[PDB]
């Protein structure tokens, strides 16, 4: 409601720059019309004629002569306009977000593509955090928005979670440090924005339910903090039945929301997307426009024609397909985890995503036996220390990664692994 | 000297955040080594399976099974090795940087691909500037660098420039507000650096001359702040002998390079590189990682498939060949407003670059006479408010690109711009 607290000085002043006026009243002009005045250079120049590309299970791509030079060209800050369409279209046939129609000052609903969802969540970061800021997250937490908080200078505040995701009365009993109204004020700082990752949390593989999604929700505008909602794990979920999203319940227009394509549609194309309240994500597209300016013209044009193809239909059943790839992958690493880890470790089944994670008993620290113990024996994990505020504190666990290997490979790893416990305990 | 000194505490506080030595220990071990410690997805269940790309010029690229899986797949944080080192070549060969074998810590070249050089640049801002901080350019001065200063709270000192670049006596003046030995004393503020366009200016299409680099340089060291040389239309220069760099002069390890492919190669595309000393280029790296990450891994292939095919030698016939063209686009340019515009507008010729600069005769302000009078006799060009700190300050400029129109094209649009400035004087 006032999105002017949300939002840094130094983010608050950014004016709208680039690629401007020019192809703009020559997008409804008349056809005799010319123009001088813009800043794009000629494609004609460029290398690049055609493209084809082949898709699996759609059809293939043609970039014909006029399209190559629409993909090597520059275009709109926020996005291409048929990609964006079909996002917006995406998220309200998946989430029917209450705020697609509000007014725009308001926190109508809006949508931005980024160069991976990671650009625009540092974007999110970057606006809204001032030194000295409280943040609400849940550890352990993804070490890349460790890293990314980190020089924002924040005070970050850790929330219980377990299996299900944050614990709401941790919350709950957290926020019970200050009275739902010092919110209106500025100086003993109420939490800027809680940060989570709802489905299969990396490292954890932990989901949230969805009756904790609504009290977390309810202590959201109790204590009027933003949420975060970073889901990258949105459409790898093992039960196909997905909760609602911190989305398709926000009623406030309090929630921005991550999207990426990094795990379904490619990771080294750097396309995901943002949803938000109008006006914040301005603020990032402003941001966007003086760095990236745009995502690649032509790696969208690819995803927009294939989406466009596959129809809502090609696509979840795309998803549906990578799903089951990834439940298979599930099984045979936890049935590895049965057969080698003993009343050794124990672990959650994970309910999203890539990653297993085991804590190791009576070993209080794990970088001696992974740094050292396993490497030599041609086995590696990731030490759970990194997934922490303080990384320097000895963590038991490991994070075990099951999107790539075999079954065999899991189980000789899982073998060389239960085997270096013992030779430690 | 003292790299301490142009980076912000928010920015010494980065520590690396990289898809991790999960594909770095996993590169100098023995095949049989098994992995669960990576971060990556499953490449197979991404969709497109292959590429097959034209050049005008050279052989088609292609993308089979496992290039395209590649290509597909998240990538280093500072680009991809081979085009690192064909752009680090490619530096060596055109600026011979005194600095390639210097230490390290010292000024050690360091390059990184950025999506855009308008991205490095970004970031090198942000890295570099405190609210309130003093920094040298030269107005008139690209609109978007304008609007990403202005968020950042540096006071802009304008410095003078002429049909040659900066102004180094004017130069030489501004820095008299301070003695050198300040330097060393943070409060007391000296700037912390002079940014510039050297080649074919956005807007006025100058271009810095040899001795003014060399003069400039100095002044540099003398009160010692960085030299940022934003260079995107290095390879546009009509001037078939092109003008020695800032680079190519750094001695001290005081300059920051952006590169543009733009212009030649590809705009669209988001693929661009900003070369310095590895401290500083460190920072911009550290934040791309809890960014974009890295470079469409996909659209770095295709340039490097492409560049390593053409040689250094069938690169630089290419940018040669674009120069011939936009050098009978300035031509014919030159000669719609000769034959239009003599006894009410001065322009010098563009030296590199897509602009003509005009400066129209009996005109306080050309806001209306343009966006008002001209859009309606179906012309428009570029009013120069907005290349200033203060655009609301009247300019009798225009900026007229020469990039795209046909001939027929640029006389209609001078003819009727000519009656409209005499139906207004």
């Amino acid at each position: 409601m006032n999105y002017a607290r949300f939002i840094t000085a130094a983010s608050a002043a950014r004016n709208p720059s680039p690629i401007r006026t020019m192809t703009d009243i020559l997008s409804r002009g008349p056809k005799s019309m010319i123009s001088l005045a813009g800043g794009l250079p000629n494609p004609n120049m460029f290398p690049f004629k055609t493209a084809v590309i082949t898709v699996e299970n759609g059809k293939t791509i043609q970039f014909g002569e006029e399209m190559m030079k629409r993909a090597l060209q520059y275009s709109p800050s926020a996005g291409i306009p048929e990609l964006l369409s079909w996002l917006k279209q995406l998220q309200i046939k998946l989430h029917n977000p209450p705020t697609i129609h509000y007014p725009p000052s308001q926190g109508q609903m809006d949508l931005c593509v980024t160069s991976g969802s990671q650009q625009g969540l540092c974007k999110v970061f970057e606006m809204i955090i001032n030194p000295g800021d409280n943040v609400l997250l849940d550890e352990p937490a993804y070490s890349g928005t460790l890293q990314s908080l980190h020089p924002l200078g924040c005070n970050i505040i850790n929330v219980a979670s377990d299996e299900s995701g944050i614990v709401p009365d941790s919350l709950r009993d957290i926020l019970s440090r200050w009275k739902p109204e010092d919110a209106k004020n500025p100086q003993k700082n109420t939490p800027k924005f809680l940060y989570t990752v709802p489905n299969g949390n990396n490292p954890t593989g932990n989901s949230l339910t969805s009756e904790r999604k609504k009290e977390i929700y309810e202590l959201a505008r109790k204590y009027d903090f933003l949420i975060i909602e970073d889901d990258p794990y949105y459409f790898l979920q093992f039960n196909k039945f997905r909760v609602p999203t911190f989305l398709s319940m926000d009623v406030d227009g309090r929630v921005i929301r991550a999207d990426s394509f990094s795990k379904i549609i490619s990771s080294g194309l750097r396309i995901g997307f943002l949803t938000g309240p109008k006006p914040l994500i301005e603020r990032v597209i402003l941001h966007i426009q003086v760095s990236t300016l745009h995502p690649s013209t032509f790696n969208q044009l690819m995803i927009s024609q294939l989406l466009h193809e596959w129809g809502e239909e090609g696509f979840m059943a795309h998803v549906d397909r990578v799903i089951d790839f990834y439940s298979n992958q599930k099984d045979a690493i936890l049935a590895a985890a049965d057969k080698w880890l003993t009343g050794l470790a124990e672990w959650h089944v994970p309910a999203a995503g890539m990653f297993l994670w085991i804590k190791v008993k009576g070993i209080n620290d794990v970088k001696e036996l992974i740094e050292e113990k396993a490497v030599k024996m041609g086995v590696l994990m990731l030490p759970g220390n990194a997934f922490y505020v303080d990384s320097s504190a000895p963590s038991p666990y490991l994070r075990a990664s099951f999107s790539s290997a075999s079954p065999e490979q899991m189980d000789v790893a899982f073998q060389v692994l239960a085997q270096l416990i013992k030779e430690s305990l």
